[PDB]
């Protein structure tokens, strides 16, 4: 019955994402992972690539459900069903951003409501901005990133 | 699906009532559980408290009141909730509420804390600045459900 | 005699924008909405069409002027004879920007005190940055927007 | 335009004096108002506070002290202030004073909350850590008005 | 080069180990300095406080626990030390470590302030949180060096 | 024995910067104060400029050394044969931000203590950022500059 929505860039897709989608199927029946297709800047991984990453990544979760979407996100969740919107919030999260951004979703669609998990204090300082400007800078993330993941990144930057 | 809304609600208010009706529109039951919370010297009793909470949440069905004075991970375990709600407001109280959070996962790991966020209505109050005003005699009638305000107005009188 | 400026890009000027000149014209006495000429990033509107929509929005507020200026914001307060700089602090603001702002303008004109205002509740966690990139993908505004302002940026769009 | 700087002032040190002194520049008359607040068991009493205010803003013209022990809404509609005067520090004290404005507001629409920046050199003290440090006998000699340095000297003595 | 980590330590936890552990791998000496704060009404005397640190950092050669009451700059003036070691959490806490920064600087400008960060395990506790949790008997074994987790027991039993 | 390196992109030298290595240089045998060669966006002044002002500014502190760097700062930083690092935490800082930055170089070299230092409360609210903007714009900034890199600043804008 209950249909989440989990938004957001994932380029790459890294296991805080994983870590945060995980604890969302626990509680959800359905976790749409909705990868956004064009960004304002452009991304590192094109969508197909992002798509195809996020799907090995979370082949092992049963309900979970990747797809692309592209304008508003509150328009897609509109017409996917979704009533539950997930935010993954970590220690270093700009957390008036995220009200910022709660609020006007809900303004778009209020029957969609924004709920934000805690991701383990293993991933709650990392963000995929900075895991890959360490990686195009030389600098070793293998484990902030599912194998796939990995092994992509090593490609794109060779 | 079973979640624990726990507080010290004292006394609830508005904004509580609006945390805890998006959550019943989420999982199938909420648990509204009350703190002692001796230490922090509470206006209310715990009974009088959870009456108080009891009749305001009336009109939710799946809603259910109980008090507690022991950890609230054991009490949530003991409830079978696998879900924690915490509400958060327009202030950066988000980091207390990481260190909560990450304590209570610590003590039951299959308890998931989920942050809801309150309408912009409710945003700015909290149990304790309606004490302050109303200790002051300011009219809070706008913050409270009719029971608590008519309560808090008799404690005093 | 109070002279107080109120400066920004106002690309567009919103509700949460009139909310806070309202407030400063019901205690200053003269108030200056001065929009900034040329802004780092290519504005949505010109100039010239922000300067409208501004006047037109705020055509019922008597002793609101609203002007453009380039260059130094403090060289245009001085120049004006403002002793007051009106800041609007939503609750999603970026406190520390905003001191870092105060300071910087108080060494450049000490004699221009910079006071903060808060606006309603409704327009506190909105920004004219989420507004038009909303818009831009097709999510609905009308809200945060002064009539005038709905209607040209419908045509912006366009 | 009558404005209202309201707060413990307990004791007021020169961190407040920066605040009101800015004020005075941009209102009429700036009424310092000294709320009793014996829930925080204040080190000096409304009487001696209010007298260290006067006589430490003295040389301020369009400035005056009072007391009160009434909600500071109803205070602030009873002196005729339109304005509300509040500092804020290189602390993100922010939340609190959303809480605060939006609740006077509701309280009292017409009371306009107005937040003032102190000089970089007091904006990192407050009353708190004055008496704290003074507690430890430590110099505080440059965060204070002669006259209060002295009172709390005496106080501590 | 001796520098001095202050703190009330109430109790000692693995998060204050991190920390003085890191310390004493930039320092030639580090003093852990135990402050009574009666005006905290600690859990542990300080007689107690420094007891349980002195055994919780026996195994760090270049370490020595003192207990002090008085003005921490004096104590640190009087001990020689020109280093101020401060532990800054995931939380918004910068700004009371800001003002406390400041205040010993104008006391004892030699003194320098240096912000070290504990590793993430540690990133969420605090002394306060443990003895909460332990007053509703909660598991905090993980959190405390094996002698201080005796102790709050005991204390506790 | 202990050798610390202070990095940043020091675009320009700021008297905070100048202000935060002399503490560092009182607490550590060595400093390196290492300039980042080809940041993200375009520096308003070379590395050439960058380093010379940077030496000129620091001549008179023996322990410091002024180097520029490529790529990882944490590569550079185990070349170097660095154990702190050294951050300046304004009162204006995004310590999310800082927390974030020094987990990440943790990760990648363990051996690597961050360690913060506080500055003066003059120059507490300033950013080069801010600066450089107020500068570019008719703003006096000559009291955050060293004299060598006022007049360098001067030439650049002229
Ligand atoms: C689509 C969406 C779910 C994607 O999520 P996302 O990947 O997290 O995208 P964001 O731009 O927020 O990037 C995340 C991080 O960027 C940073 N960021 C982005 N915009 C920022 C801003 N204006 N100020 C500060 N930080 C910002 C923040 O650090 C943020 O993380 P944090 O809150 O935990 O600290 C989200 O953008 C959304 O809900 N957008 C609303 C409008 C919309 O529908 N998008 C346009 C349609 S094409
Ligand atoms: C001119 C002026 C009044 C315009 O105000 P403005 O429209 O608010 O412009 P800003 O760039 O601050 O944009 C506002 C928002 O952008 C964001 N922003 C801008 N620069 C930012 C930065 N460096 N870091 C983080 N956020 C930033 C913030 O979110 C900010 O809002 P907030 O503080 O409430 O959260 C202001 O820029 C000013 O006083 N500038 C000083 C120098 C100057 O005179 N301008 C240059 C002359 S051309
Ligand atoms: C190299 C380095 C030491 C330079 O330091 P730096 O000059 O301070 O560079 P920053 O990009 O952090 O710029 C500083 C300010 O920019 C702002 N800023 C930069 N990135 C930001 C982001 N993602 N979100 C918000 N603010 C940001 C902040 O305000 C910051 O200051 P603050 O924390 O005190 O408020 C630092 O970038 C680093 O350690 N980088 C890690 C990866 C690396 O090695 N660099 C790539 C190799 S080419
Ligand atoms: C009551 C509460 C949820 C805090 O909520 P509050 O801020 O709404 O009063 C918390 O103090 C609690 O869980 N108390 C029960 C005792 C306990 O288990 N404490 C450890 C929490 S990690
Ligand atoms: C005194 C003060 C302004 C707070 O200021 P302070 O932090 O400087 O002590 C506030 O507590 C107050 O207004 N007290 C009077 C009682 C009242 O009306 N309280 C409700 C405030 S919303
Ligand atoms: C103990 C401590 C370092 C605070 O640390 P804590 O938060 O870990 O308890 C501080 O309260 C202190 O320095 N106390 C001694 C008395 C004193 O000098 N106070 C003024 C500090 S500016």
């Amino acid at each position: 019955q209950k249909r989440a929505i989990y938004p957001g860039t994932f380029d790459p897709i890294t296991n805080g994402h994983i870590d945060i989608v995980t604890r969302a199927t626990q509680m959800f029946d359905h976790v749409i992972l909705a990868i956004a297709a064009s960004p304002s800047k452009k991304p590192m991984f094109t969508l197909e690539e992002r798509v195809a990453l996020a799907q090995q990544a979370t082949a092992h979760l049963g309900n979970v459900e990747v797809v692309g979407f592209s304008d508003l996100m509150a328009n897609f969740a509109r017409n996917q069903h979704a009533t539950v919107l997930i935010r993954g919030l970590r220690a270093v999260a700009d957390f008036e951003y995220e009200m910022q951004l709660a609020h006007m979703n809900r303004h778009l669609m209020p029957e969609l409501e924004s709920v934000f998990l805690m991701p383990s204090k293993e991933w709650s300082f990392i963000s995929s901005s900075l895991v890959k400007e360490v990686a195009r800078h030389q600098g070793d993330v293998t484990h902030f990133l599912p194998e796939n993941v990995h092994q992509a990144l090593m490609a794109k930057l060779a």
